[PDB]
């Protein structure tokens, strides 16, 4: 986990005799109350608080520039937010680092002429082609004033958040552990995507390597005891859904339970490295592919043989184990590498923990009615999708955690142990279905708890342009419970649910709930918890992906102000020429 830090720089009239001398404790005053803003509100990943850094003095003139830039090359900086209650002098203070974002908050004060920086260097931003957003407050303040008012708030922690996430992506990798999985498109890795649009390397691995390490003992056998044990006591084995000659015996089934175990560590090693690893005398294996993100084929020539990929990923992307609470490990089912990227945009901007779902089922009220008799009400009443992966999702996908008595997930500093406890203990791991997984292993079943606020998202490569964002904010459902089950029966009730209702608009592909199916671009989606849309929104403008669908109220979208001067009416369309026109960050 990388720790990008935010550069702060507060830009003042360079003319003295009195002028200068008289803006800086208030310009500097503006730029240590978004340092303290941003460093008490935000968390990297690891729960440590979110780093700033103030250019080393006010920047009136050029080689104040020069050595705010100086300053910030050397202290790992991400983007910046400049900073002024003052007229500056535009192209002369102006950031030109190219390859990060930048942000100008000009101070709406009428002796202190902010705003009118702000323009003129945005214009200039604008002209020379460096994306940068502007924060404006509606409201004129007191020259006095060290408030920052509510909007103001709003666009810079979005806009930190967003940032955020570009410079933890920078400069990790992608682990596949196999290749594509039966001919889905995500699992076609594109690396050129990586590395252009999200600064990222590419790491692979033959699923052969799991055979290996455990043939071999590549991985911590103290470790392993105690999973085991901690397994026995917290894992639930599920209903046997297995016709009569494909059920295993006892014996096989312990076997297996060992082998995911084991498949569970190896798969986290290989991520992240282990130092337990280099003291049993692989020193090669203990460094690992510095993987931010990661997927494993499985099907079909891994789960024709051993046992499945479910128990591995459920616990990657869970914020437990035996070893304790602790982050996730974002991990695509399928190497399905652009859902794997959807969750880590998600999960990267909420610090929470990511579900992965086959969008499995378009429920129209009609279709429940037959099937059920039930009239669906409240927020099912428009109909709503099944989301439901093929065996595997993070545990605090259950949403047992609880906030002010309503389900959320959490980052994994603020779970409690009654809530973990809860997680497990509403959760089953029925054995593999094994005629689609020979090899056997076991799934996760749980159902999601309603009325959870959540944003389903996906990244699509479209030829000859690149990848494009959607985004369908909506709600967790409860449905009566004999209607649950009828649907559920009839699907797979091996695996884990969620039924979602997205927010209709009325607009664009959110007429109806069949719209919103009829137009996702995959099989899969990415689930978090959370209506997390504007920010998607801004990160996308950030990494130049254009938004083809989503259901955000206009007045949330936060861009570049030079996205503007592509287009103040046809939005998306201004979307797409400007994404077009600038391209990818590091192409
Ligand atoms: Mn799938």
């Amino acid at each position: 986990i990388q720790h990008p830090r935010i550069g702060i720089r507060p830009t003042i009239d360079g003319r003295r005799q009195g002028v200068r001398e008289s803006l800086e404790v208030q310009t500097m005053n503006m730029a240590k109350s978004v340092a303290d803003l941003i460093s008490s509100t935000l968390k990297y990943p690891d729960g440590e608080p979110v780093e700033c850094v103030i250019s080393p003095s006010t920047i009136g003139r050029v080689p104040e520039a020069a050595a705010s830039h100086e300053l910030f090359k050397k202290s790992n900086v991400c983007a910046t937010i400049t900073v002024t209650p003052c007229w500056c002098y535009g192209s002369e203070t102006m950031d030109m680092s190219p390859d990060i974002p930048h942000a100008i908050w000009g101070f709406n004060g009428t002796e202190r002429p902010g705003a009118v920086y702000l323009a003129a260097v945005l214009a200039s931003h604008a002209q020379k082609g460096i994306p940068a957003f502007g924060i404006y407050g509606r409201d004129v303040q007191e020259a006095s004033d060290t408030d920052i008012p509510e909007d103001v708030k709003e666009k810079l922690l979005r806009y930190a958040r967003a940032a955020l996430a570009t410079g933890l992506m920078r400069d990790t990798a992608y682990l596949s552990m196999g290749s594509v999985s039966m001919g889905i498109g995500g699992s076609i890795v594109n690396p050129d995507f990586f590395q252009e649009y999200l600064g990222m390397r590419n790491e692979s691995v033959d699923m052969t390597e799991f055979t290996r390490r455990m043939d071999r003992g590549i991985y911590d056998p103290e470790e392993f005891e105690r999973a085991l044990k901690w397994v026995k006591e917290n894992v639930k084995e599920g209903f046997d859904h297995n016709r009569e000659d494909l059920v295993l015996s006892r014996e096989e089934k312990d076997r297996q339970w060992e082998f995911v175990i084991k498949m569970f560590m190896i798969g986290r090693d290989l991520m992240v490295g282990n130092p337990r690893l280099a003291e049993l005398g692989f020193e090669e294996e203990a460094v690992g592919h510095h993987a931010l993100v990661a997927g494993f084929q499985g099907q079909r020539q891994w789960t024709d043989h051993f046992p499945n990929g479910d128990f591995m990923e459920t616990f990657l992307n869970t914020q437990f184990d035996w070893n304790g609470i602790r982050k996730p490990f974002v991990f695509a089912t399928e190497n399905d590498s652009l859902n794997g990227v959807s969750m880590l945009f998600n999960y990267l901007l909420t610090n929470t923990p990511q579900i992965f779902a086959d969008v499995r089922t378009y429920w129209s009220p009609e279709a429940v009615k037959r099937v059920t008799g039930h009239t669906l009400e409240g927020r099912a009443a428009a109909g709503f999708l099944h989301l439901i992966n093929s065996g595997s999702c993070t545990l605090d996908g259950t949403g047992q955690a609880t906030r002010d008595g309503k389900p959320i997930m959490k980052p994994f500093w603020e779970l409690e142990e009654s809530e973990v406890q809860a997680m497990l203990e509403n959760t089953d791991f029925p054995p593999a279905n094994r005629e689609y997984f020979r090899g056997g292993g076991f799934s996760t079943r749980f159902l999601t708890k309603g009325d959870m606020p959540v944003t389903m998202v996906r990244l699509n490569l479209l030829k000859g342009v690149g990848p494009v964002l959607q985004i369908a904010e909506g709600y967790t459902l409860e449905l009566p419970e004999d209607v649950h089950h009828t649907l559920d029966n009839r699907t797979d009730p091996g695996w884990p649910t969620t039924w979602f209702a997205p927010r209709l608009t009325g607009k664009g592909a959110f007429k109806s709930v069949y719209d919103v199916m009829n137009n996702w671009g995959a099989n899969h989606g990415a689930i978090t918890y959370g209506h997390i849309g504007a920010d998607l929104i801004t990160l996308a403008s950030m990494l130049r992906i254009p938004v083809n669908m989503h259901n955000v109220p206009e007045e949330d979208i936060f861009r570049p102000k030079n996205w503007s001067l592509f287009g103040t009416e046809d939005l998306e369309s201004a979307d797409y020429r400007a994404c077009q026109l600038l391209g990818p960050l590091h192409k």
